[PDB]
């Protein structure tokens, strides 16, 4: 006849100032000096037994890599087996447990880590992954705290004579997350969404990110996620995935990194089909940037947004570089002002100065490969460094932000490169074509111009050159569910036959 | 600032009741006369060219399969790599037609189903596929002019400092859509829905439904639908399936049938994902059903509903067949009345006689098949046939209703595809129900329906806790019988200048 119902109204968490003499900002310094000299024993956890392995890794500071910020261990088959088969145990009492009730955990989460554990969060993020403070607010706090918050929202307002009514049920078995380095929401995301769909989880998250990926993991413990939803499994990559897609158990893998290791699980999973009870959810995130430039463009925001997209987080939000399409008439003007700004340009410590514009990159296989395309760069005909190209390693993994220009339309960096192609104003709309026909799988992409109409036709060509994509600004849960519908009679059936038989 | 969200109302289509002396039932019948005799030759489209090929076939009514409804040819390579190439140069202006354009046509189309076009498609449906005037009437009417409703309904209401907006793309490529035989609708939306949402797609219809899908085809193209959006290129499926995986081009297999064809389609595109400009998406519907019956059931619905579900379309909605699950206390009032009813069943040819309950199964591979698992039953050690059994095709592919007991809860052939009108009974103890219904849990690998029949309350909340995996749709006391094809863009777009990369902080 009727029925309550409860529903779910959330604001985007606030990103904070952090401006001299903010309760924020200290906060946020006292945190910093609890974590200086300290470094964190983070095993693995299969439900509430805390476990370590022979085999022991170290997460280091990006930006002083003398420093270990975390000692944790890898965990072998046998212990991915005993997690799996801790968390299926714990899986049909999960998905049985009403969402509203699930999502107060994520909620009560959220609001720790807006508040109490925000300072903590930021900290080990910044030296343990090398952000600075906006950029550690940003990711570590603003998304992750919003993907807790919506997703809890999405999730309760999907339950929001004959009687329809439908079930939306976890998927039956475990989901594998595997999270990215340049990223803590991402990991905190990647396992967390799918258990908040009623699914249980082993979470590999990024040996780069150990120390504030356990934060999180420990913040949703204390914020009451039972034991054995999320199986916190640092491990070997290949290691992880082949034991995963051996499982009977597999219904899911949440994957967010390159298109090669993505590739691989799927086609692991593709031949070993005859031996899971379900087929498994594949998602994956895999890309490139562009900034596209119209001779119509204000110049000081094209060189701020340009900048802040190509060197933030030193350019590691993003596999490759940030490539750049200047109208001729307009690049005297942009290499100008891009070189001034440039040598202003701070790089250091982003504990110690907040001035700091970016830090080092993640790691040293990372620092080998940008010097690898700096050396064999600075020869290529097509290139001209134009800024940088200096890099450093003594430390930390310093690289210069480097700016370069190429005479080619057409030349998995991870590093702060900036490429420019000059293209001729005449052969505009030719050069958007060529923006299009050179994206594989494209993250991003930006279009600056004053003309509305350049606007109108660059969305219409670049329409599938990124998923998302910005005007005049810097380019920077169904799936886990499976719905039941349950349909009720009220009245007895009448005979078998029908009407027009008779 | 002002928004203007667009709605679309939509409701139901009405089953019709088709009774002596209404007009939908004369207008069925002179259909149905319209077709007698007559075949009708339907070549592949590929945009607005039809194309013959030498490779041809031939669709037979299954009630008299000595009638050719309809010939028809099979693609080949050449011709399916033509329809690609095609399809994509028409992709793009497709993609940016606003969607209350593309939502237009369905909604003519269905209209144009709803009315004027409903007795012949009903008709072809019913000559071409073996189906009572209610089952057409329930799938090609009803379900087929809902899909296209309702899946309009859902995309218009879906394109429903700074200023930020989402777009919803097609996919980039063409979308391949393979066809089951036993609904017409869902070969219809299996193309339909991706369309709708700005795809190109390639059409492998049933090669027992081909007479009814060119209907719909052809419904769709007169209500508006531009050339080389949807081609109609029947073909052999394992020819298809080889070349569609094989191109670059491929971004999406929308698929209903069975689960071994959907892992090999998996595994072909897994192969040759190193070739693909983007990530295919693979949509596949793939199984059982139960009727669990608890001793508060009521017997007279639980008869004839496990009636209705185990027989009518002759058990062709389901690759296996029904498992009745019966307390002892109750099983000697209902196999009582299941016999009797049984033999008051008339099983015929649909068009003359509209008492026929359900008619021949969909063709000879599907008979002999039957033919074969009623002979693996009856030999059996555990199985009673306790009705039916028999079966006919000098005239049509006729088998009668067959049912049986087990005695083994764990019965093989009853894992084993059957799709044919066979009943399978379990008698359990009363006592030992809460282990039955986990006996049905740990008993179903893909379950398609159930029902649970009880007139307790608390038996059927604790039957729908328990066999929450076991159906993906689930009935209590009655018988048990579009975002994937959209990529999302986002796009902010900023109205002040920037200002400097630095920070306040900083």
């Amino acid at each position: 006849r009727w029925k309550h119902t409860s529903s779910l109204k959330v604001a985007n968490e606030p990103v904070l100032a952090f401006t001299q003499g903010s309760p924020e900002r200290d906060a946020l310094q006292k945190a910093l000096k609890d974590l200086k000299g300290r470094m964190e024993a983070i095993p693995c956890v299969v439900g509430d037994e805390e476990v370590w392995t022979s085999d022991v890794q170290y997460q280091v500071s990006p930006f002083n890599h003398g420093h270990k910020v975390a000692k944790f261990c890898y965990a072998d088959k046998s212990l991915l087996n005993k997690a799996i088969e801790a968390a299926l145990a714990a899986r049909k009492e999960w998905d049985l447990k009403p969402i509203a009730d699930r999502a107060q955990i994520f909620l009560k989460a959220a609001d720790m880590l807006s508040g109490p554990r925000r300072a903590e969060i930021l900290a080990k993020t910044m030296v343990g992954q090398g952000k600075t403070v906006i950029q550690a607010e940003i990711d570590a706090a603003a998304e992750l705290i919003d993907f807790f918050r919506f997703n809890a929202k999405y999730a309760v307002e999907l339950e929001g004579p004959s009687t329809n009514s439908t079930v939306y049920r976890g998927l039956e078995g475990f989901v594998a997350a595997i999270s990215p380095f340049n990223f803590t929401a991402i990991g905190g995301n990647l396992a967390g969404a799918p258990a908040l769909m009623g699914n249980v989880v082993l979470w590999k998250p990024s040996d780069t990110a150990m120390l504030a990926s356990y934060a999180v993991y420990r913040i949703l413990r204390e914020a009451g996620l039972p034991p054995n939803i999320i199986q916190f499994v640092p491990a070997d990559g290949p290691l992880f995935g082949d034991t995963v897609t051996s499982s009977e158990h597999l219904c899911g893998i949440n994957f967010t990194g390159s298109v090669p290791t993505f590739k691989h699980l799927w086609k692991q999973v593709a031949q070993n089909l005859d031996r899971f009870h379900t087929f498994p959810r594949l998602a994956g995130e895999c890309g490139k940037n562009f900034h596209f430039v119209h001779r119509s463009a204000d110049v000081e925001s094209v060189v701020s947004g340009t900048l802040r997209s190509a060197f933030e987080y030193g350019g590691q939000k993003c596999s490759a570089c940030l490539r750049l399409y200047v109208p001729h008439s307009l690049w005297p003007q942009i290499k100008g002002r891009l070189l001034e700004e440039h040598s202003r340009i701070k790089v250091g410590d982003p504990a110690e100065d907040f001035g700091t514009f970016f830090s080092a990159v993640i790691d040293a296989k990372s620092f080998a490969r940008i010097k690898k395309w700096l050396e064999h760069a600075r020869s290529s005909p097509s290139l001209t460094i134009l800024a940088g190209g200096k890099c450093d390693d003594s430390v930390g993994y310093f690289v210069e932000p480097c700016i370069v220009e190429s005479k080619d339309p057409q030349e998995e960096i991870f590093g702060p490169v900036l490429s420019v192609y000059v293209y001729p104003d005449d052969k505009y709309k030719e050069t958007l074509q060529l923006v299009d026909s050179t994206t594989s799988y494209g993250l991003t992409g930006a279009v600056f111009s004053q003309d509305k109409d350049v606007v109108q036709e660059a969305t219409k060509v670049l329409r599938n050159a990124a998923g998302n994509f910005y005007i005049n600004d810097k380019s920077t849960i169904l799936r886990w569910t499976s719905p039941q519908v349950i349909k009720e009679t009220h009245k007895p059936l009448g005979d078998w036959s029908y009407a027009y038989m008779q």
